């Protein structure tokens, strides 16, 4: 048996909410470390890797390693179902062609069993090189959701620069252009608010900025976003989510 | 002739708006002890019947027993014209077949009078007897509203099954399936949120979910819903209004 | 150079609102007097006449007229961009491309630069020119929102008639009959509802509804909307805008 109680229900539905966009199905490698997903989106362009420990949960328990292939739709259609406040409990037999999902409220007095049919799926494989990079930001996550929703009615593509006075976001098309620069604080005085830079060289890279719209649906699992970036390299948009894991979206810069 | 005022206008629009997506047109049994209509849905499911007693409005008067035959979709749109704390009265003249309808805002600015047909129709006028139900299903209409909500994303029919020790609604389809339990509680002091049975015997019916959807637009008219089951006979979904009378829907099984 | 800046951001906001329906390519008449603008709207029917004078901004320069052809809907996306807050500068250096929208947050944090391209337009103009009318009514924008929105669902077209007594508007069509009547009541009265009319004979008109619920998008702009009607001209809809300027909206009635 595998089996894992989540007492905080809104994480999961969240990760459904913030994947089911941009993937459509994906095994989810589950062990006695925690449950891991990563897969490539759907038109084939970025990477996902999410990580939920297994400490994060309430109660957990794994025989052995599961695979099951998982239509994320259909999971996020379920979840629902689920209220913010629910335990969640998720269950499968060793080779069963089933995930269970228990929805209880916090007083006992419903109960919803769930009962999810799995897809069958030959599993994607990477992980990515782990890298140092040249810039890490790090933000409020509204605040970079908005950015990105911004310029997205200009241009196709945003332009990342940092250097050590800022970060700047520029986007560019047909009706024209705009630039959108964040100041770093210094005493915000709350943790959350920061901007803060860690630059060791200047950096310019362009990305989709149609995916990067995709990345920031994960906005509610955290109230902050680092953004890692060198050059030539994938820019990793990461999500904490409150002690348990990570949310990392992978894209590679135009060239 | 026919009058009644009603100076919380606000029950009448979440009547209608409990009325007009099952029910197109209906007939008014208008008397001197109040307000009687009765109709099945355009293709023979379902039956709703609605009643409001003439003590519940403030003013009534009727010289004359009548069946105006009234477009609900008309009468929903008039409706939709009236303010949230508008007096709102109800008129007849006699061998005119018109029913108008006043709105007079609250610190009287502005009267609206609108009129509109009563199309006098080839109708029904059925009842249905008294009967005994094997159960009787007691709880908060916001929490059936989510029941039957939640489980039209997996089936397009639910078994309700009732038991001394609470209710189940279970539904199977495309991506999988789902019960949901509420136990019995019975606090009752401090709140009626309470789920009470009445079980003479057990009952098992399966019903179609999406006449239960419409059913539960009434949900803003009552803080509880009340369900009368037995085998072969339709379920009644009873909603209170608020000291002037009740809406009783009524669904046949399958099979 | 033009250049001119404003604390009340908003305002833009809600004049772009009202307008981007209506028009979709426009100019902008900016000379040292202010900014105007005049337009059909797109299927040739009604006309728009907007006016913000320079002193209405709280800097303003402008050597040189200019006729700035824009897309509405593009601009009112990108001030769809800028804090509710945000201190706006609208800069053009003489032609071709570059209208720049400048939005700086209240304490420093944030500055976005936005570039639109201008198409060549020529600047229209027109000005059908002054009259007094049979019947001038001044009342609640809001109020005057609500009656075009309602008997919008009973009919098509709203008959306005004027009169000592105060104003009525009236519509008719396949599911019955409206009339909404505001009445002048004296002085010294706690509702917003002072409807007043200078009036030199009783007039009574239909105008196109559809026309009349685009004209209200501009309620957040003023708190009253004055109307003047006589036989056989335009119907005039104007919302003051704050001693800055006003937006005013041409119907012809119907024949």
């Amino acid at each position: 048996m595998f089996e894992a109680r989540l007492v905080q229900g809104s994480i999961l539905k969240k990760v459904l909410e913030a994947l089911k966009d941009l993937i459509n199905e994906a095994c989810w490698d589950i062990s006695s470390s925690g449950v891991n997903l990563q897969s490539m989106d759907s038109s084939h362009v970025s990477l996902v890797q999410l990580t939920l420990r297994s400490e994060g949960f309430d109660t957990y328990r794994c025989d052995r390693n599961l695979a099951m292939g998982v239509n994320l739709t259909s999971m996020s259609k379920i979840l629902k179902c689920a209220g913010n406040e629910d335990i969640i409990t998720l269950r499968a037999e060793d080779n069963a062609d089933t995930l269970a999902l228990v929805f209880e409220a916090p007083n006992q007095e419903k109960v919803s069993d769930y009962e999810m049919k799995l897809m069958d799926l030959d599993v994607e494989q990477l992980g990515i090189p782990e890298q140092e990079y040249s810039c890490v930001v790090k933000m409020p996550s509204g605040e970079f959701a908005r950015i990105c929703r911004d310029l997205s009615h200009i241009g196709d593509a945003v332009v990342i620069s940092c250097a050590k006075d800022g970060v700047k976001f520029s986007a560019s098309g047909e009706l024209g252009n705009g630039n959108i620069k964040l100041s770093q604080t210094s005493n915000v005085d709350k943790e959350e608010e920061a901007v803060t830079i860690e630059m060791n060289e200047p950096v310019q890279l362009t990305f989709a900025l149609r995916y990067l719209n995709f990345f920031t649906k994960a906005t509610p699992l955290s109230s902050t976003v680092t953004l890692s970036m060198s050059a030539d390299v994938p820019l990793v948009v990461e999500y904490k989510i409150a002690d348990m894991g990570h949310l990392k979206y992978y894209l590679a810069p135009k060239i």
